[PDB]
């Protein structure tokens, strides 16, 4: 059969460039055991994502209008129309296959900016996960390898949990 | 699934959370369905979870000073499977919140406490994968996995 990933270790090296400033991180990625192996998966799905962000910001930010005041709050500073460029830049940034102090130093830098608009921690949280299920159907639709599907979500969940301690607390 | 999420007006927000998460009575039922299958791995992923600590000296040093990863395994054990109850109600939620607080009058700092999350889903969707042959429900149970341990990320974060 065919199949949806390379497993060319060739290609998955090195993925991770750490200076002493970002000395937790590199045991907060071993934890979540994210690593040059699954950075490379990353990678690989980039295009699926890429070809599929727009539907993934679209699901985005029609959750958020649960909670009224969270769209308040995108009015007050901004407009959906407008986050959705930089959700797009920022979720694709995900899928680069790189950890490095640039990639940390915004997480750092987007952090700040929701806390100092007031968003509360836990539907900054919530909100990861409507990206997570919009992430798992685009990977089941385009990845029918049963095995390789499952590569590609533990992938996305780790990233996804590295995010989220990015931003905390 | 039935009348799983009980929760009085003081959980307004909490109710908001869960159709935000799409955590309804479906992937309660999920949850309840799965339980068994927990229970029977339930010493194996604690053990693994611990282990995973010990990977960051100041975790365990925290565990240490308070506590002990034996004593500390019961009520991982019980807080796991009360997760797969298939019933969200105040007191569950309550709980949470309690639990919560221990954590930050110890100094677990929420990037660790985030972490450890995700060691629990890898475990979990280890024993789905094991254990669940068709793709759909195995999907469904990963989906309903990610949806409760998102909400319990947010009741501690709240
Ligand atoms: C996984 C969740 C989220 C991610 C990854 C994320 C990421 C970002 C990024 C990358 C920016 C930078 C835009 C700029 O350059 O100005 C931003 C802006 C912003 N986000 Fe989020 N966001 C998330 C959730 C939310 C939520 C839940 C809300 C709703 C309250 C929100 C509200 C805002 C607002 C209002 C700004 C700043 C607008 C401005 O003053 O220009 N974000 N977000
Ligand atoms: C998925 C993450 C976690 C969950 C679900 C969890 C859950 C719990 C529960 C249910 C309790 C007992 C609360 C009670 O007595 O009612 C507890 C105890 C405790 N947890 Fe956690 N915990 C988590 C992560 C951590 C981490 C990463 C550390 C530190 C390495 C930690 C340190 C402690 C300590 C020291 C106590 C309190 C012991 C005492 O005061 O006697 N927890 N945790
Ligand atoms: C923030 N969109
Ligand atoms: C908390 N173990």
């Amino acid at each position: 059969e065919t199949a949806y990933f390379s497993d060319s270790n060739g290609q998955q090296k090195n993925r991770i460039q750490l200076t002493n400033k970002h000395a937790d991180v590199k045991k907060q990625l071993k934890m979540v055991r994210l690593g040059d192996a699954e950075l490379y998966v990353l990678e690989q799905l980039q295009p699926l994502i890429q070809e599929n962000i727009v539907n993934i910001v679209d699901a985005f930010y029609k959750n958020l209008d649960h909670e009224s005041s969270l769209m308040d709050i995108i009015n007050d500073h901004s407009s959906v129309d407008r986050l959705k460029q930089t959700l797009k830049r920022h979720i694709q940034e995900m899928f680069a296959g790189v950890i490095d102090d640039e990639f940390i130093e915004k997480r750092n830098r987007i952090a700040s900016i929701h806390l100092r608009i007031g968003l509360l921690p836990k539907w900054y949280m919530g909100a990861f996960q409507e990206l997570l299920l919009s992430m798992i159907d685009i990977y089941e639709a385009s990845i029918t390898n049963q095995q390789e599907l499952l590569k590609a979500i533990k992938a996305t969940t780790k990233i996804l949990n590295l995010e989220q301690q990015l931003v905390l607390e």
